[PDB]
């Protein structure tokens, strides 16, 4: 099946949706020739052991959502900026990756190389667990009866699921040391900060990921929770996703300016990104092909 | 001055027949030695010293059963381990029950890191201390917060996504996962999948029980107060909202692998037991529960 008879509609409420309750753009970050280089050669470098060659093209489709989903009002630190571009990136290559390729003495190494290059130690250690709790859970979750269970039996159990597997709890913890604001720390280190974000990332996400997924057999998707080709059901199910992303952000509003401004930033450009990038254009492309 | 004094016969047996119908399992009480539960309370008492409060063995002893009842003794390898986090869920209890003129992070924070330090290896230390100072950060933080009453006032799906952290769980899987030495777990802790998943079956059955103290305090982080106890029809609703929660987690927690559904299962069933015959839960004011105050004129010439 394919969610592409809706995506006009969908799209349009999703943006009207927007429009009302976030209302100020996400912007992108403009890193100069240099810059990008250095993100690709050490995304390159990061994955080159596990042996499949990554593209430019698929690189800079990945880290759009970087460039596009942070808070350029409120960036600190270009140097953490640059490692959760290169740490995004290549932790994309393995949520792409046939299971027989993760080889975790090859890539947590470099893992850590990357995390020692950008961070302080502390920040380094927190980047670092973050990166491999969510390498570890992309594996391990393969094939999982966990995984078909927190899938299949309600939206509550789908999300808890997404915290961790979206990546968004890694996002937070790689992405506080860029803005070094005490308040978006605490909320990043206790994950509260992602389980804020999770639904507005996830259901944004699902439905432009979807006809990828189910023509791969991927199961981690909300809209496998209701048949897609029943239009009122759709239509409803639909609805009840937009009422969780606009009780969020709603409750985002409780939290410091600051913060705010990142949480927020966070959904509306990853919707961005989502919307424009070659990723989601298609279900089987050059950016996004199963990596075999 | 609510409550939900007249729902407590039943809304008990409710519980217990969910859970003799979902876990079956009972939980077991772990006997620690004399030797062993001293030197528990010995760590207890120097760790909060600093802080200038006394606490007597019978509140330590209450604090102390929720570790002693909801652990999982059948899968225990590892009783350093144990040992610490009875020290750490006892300090940490302290601390949610004090006034926050009290939280002195200065002086409390390297007690944690020195439990920590002297039962943990040194990897696990820093998980272990990491997550304490999360916790007790978050609950000083949120004493007076608007993000705390935006997150408890709004929704069920909003007050628990607070409680993860606030109740403590994620804490204790971060300090949990070294007793038992199992991979999955351990990733599971790690991940916080762990805490997530026990998060409803805690809170529900913690909420109930200290609902009368924490509404006599001005505590609003219980989600009885989404719903107008007074009105016995909305309660039962409410009331029945929650037990299917309960049920929906159990029911995908037996996915898991069978050490870990165990571990999560005894902790849900392990607090209950423990919730529902302490002291701390019998009454809302008593001299295990108090609420632990700083003195007004804790300076003055006359003391
Ligand atoms: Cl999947
Ligand atoms: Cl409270
Ligand atoms: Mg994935
Ligand atoms: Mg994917
Ligand atoms: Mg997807
Ligand atoms: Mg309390
Ligand atoms: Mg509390
Ligand atoms: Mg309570």
């Amino acid at each position: 099946s394919s969610v592409r008879p809706y995506l006009e509609e969908c799209t349009r409420r999703f943006q009207e949706m927007f429009d009302r309750h976030v209302v100020t753009r996400p912007t992108k970050v403009e890193l100069t020739d240099a810059e990008l280089r250095e993100v690709i050669d050490d995304c390159n470098a990061a994955v080159a052991p596990l042996g499949k060659t990554v593209s430019d093209e698929r690189w800079i489709s990945y880290v759009g959502v970087v460039l596009w989903s942070q808070s350029p009002r409120h960036i600190k630190d270009m140097e953490a900026f640059k490692a959760v571009c290169v740490l995004n990136c290549v932790t994309f290559v393995w949520d792409d990756m046939d299971p027989a390729l993760h080889d975790f003495g090859l890539f947590l190494p470099q893992l850590r190389k990357i995390c020692e290059k950008y961070y302080g130690p502390e920040d380094a250690e927190v980047a670092y667990e973050a990166a491999r709790a969510l390498v570890t859970s992309d594996h391990m979750f393969r094939d999982s009866p966990i995984k078909a269970a927190l899938c299949t039996t309600s939206p509550e159990q789908y999300f808890r699921f997404r915290v961790t597997d979206i990546g968004v709890d890694f996002w937070m913890k790689m992405s506080y040391p860029i803005y070094r604001h005490p308040e978006f720390t605490e909320h990043a280190k206790t994950s509260l900060a992602a389980r804020m974000t999770t639904r507005g990332l996830t259901i944004v996400n699902d439905f432009y990921s979807y006809d990828r997924e189910v023509s791969l057999g991927q199961i981690t998707n909300c809209f496998r929770l209701c048949d897609v080709s029943d239009e009122t059901a759709f239509k409803e199910f639909f609805q009840a996703r937009l009422d969780d992303m606009i009780e969020d952000i709603e409750c985002i509003k409780a939290f410091d300016q600051l913060t705010q401004d990142v949480f927020l930033d966070l959904i509306y450009g990853n919707f961005v990104w989502t919307t424009s990038n070659k990723r989601y254009k298609t279900a089987v492309n050059d950016v996004n092909s199963r990596i075999q």
